[PDB]
């Protein structure tokens, strides 16, 4: 879900 690929995302600034 598009849900969790804010957090596969979130990794490449945090």
């Amino acid at each position: 879900k598009l849900l969790k690929l804010l957090k596969k995302l979130l990794k490449l600034l945090k």
